[PDB]
């Protein structure tokens, strides 16, 4: 299953006009995340005082 | 028939929204018209040289 692409790329928005002036709106998204390995595999609990 | 209107006043502007963006917009208007007598209850061939 390698090799091919799983979804689509899309950013627009589109405009839908229904009667008595409702309208509905679908804001279209999509980004490139980039992530990283975590600084440590462990739950901390850190304290903080300036 | 004397003493009875014969018509509504209306000065208004409807839209109206149909699918895929179009409209219809209906423009209403009413004046008070003034009317003179005519000047001269004649047919007249006038001639105008400045």
């Amino acid at each position: 299953g390698v090799g091919v692409s799983t979804g689509s790329y899309d950013n627009q928005t589109h405009y839908r006009f229904l009667g008595d002036g409702w309208v509905e709106i679908t804001a279209l998204a999509t980004r490139l995340v980039h992530l990283n390995m975590p600084k440590s595999e462990n739950y901390c609990r850190i304290r903080v005082h300036n």
